[PDB]
């Protein structure tokens, strides 16, 4: 049943039972795998570039990444600054690059406080415990806890989703 509230379900998508094993022979856990169901269908980067943000909101890689954290925490991009944003767009065409990231990101921060800047930005590395925050961690959970709870969802076509407002 759906988490707190939530509305969620899930649906076949074509070949990406093909992509979950490609991203966990990539590193990707089942948190990972969790994340990027959440983000987009096919575990791909053909969303808008940058997901229509520029500057440290802008997203790439298949987790939706934010530069803030890339170049805060990911030694391919020290050092940069929020105007480099075009640089994380290397992420959006090496998946094992964008899994490396994703790693050490979530070491530099500890995951809890990964998700409220991975959620929220600067904003949410500010305020990490906020009810949005708890509530998109939330998401993440019930969808790996489907991935647990029976293997065949690592290997097979269904994503499960739960609904979570953009922001
Ligand atoms: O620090 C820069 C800027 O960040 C702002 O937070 C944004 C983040 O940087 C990300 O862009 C974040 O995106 C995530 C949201 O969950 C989206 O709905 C989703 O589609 O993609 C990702 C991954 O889930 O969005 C936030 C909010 O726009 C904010 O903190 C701002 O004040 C700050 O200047
Ligand atoms: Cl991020
Ligand atoms: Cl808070």
């Amino acid at each position: 049943a759906c988490p707190s509230g939530a509305t969620c379900g899930s649906y076949t998508v074509g070949g990406l039972g093909s992509r979950k094993q490609q991203v966990r022979n990539a590193g990707g856990s089942s948190l990972d795998l969790a994340v990027a169901m959440l983000e987009t269908e096919r575990m791909d980067t053909a969303y808008p570039y940058g997901d229509n943000k520029s500057g440290d909101a802008a997203n790439f890689g298949i987790f939706k990444q934010n530069w803030l954290m890339l170049r805060s925490a990911c030694a391919q991009f020290g050092g940069q600054g929020a105007g480099q944003y075009d640089n994380g767009a290397a992420l959006n065409s090496s998946l094992g690059q964008d899994v490396s990231c994703l790693h050490q990101s979530q070491s530099h921060y500890g995951l809890d406080a990964w998700f409220a800047g991975h959620r929220n930005g600067a904003s949410g590395l500010s305020s990490p415990n906020t009810a949005d925050i708890a509530a998109y961690k939330a998401a993440v959970y019930w969808i790996k806890a489907q991935l647990d709870a029976d293997s065949a969802n690592l290997g097979n076509d269904t994503r499960f989703w739960v609904q979570v407002p953009a922001i």
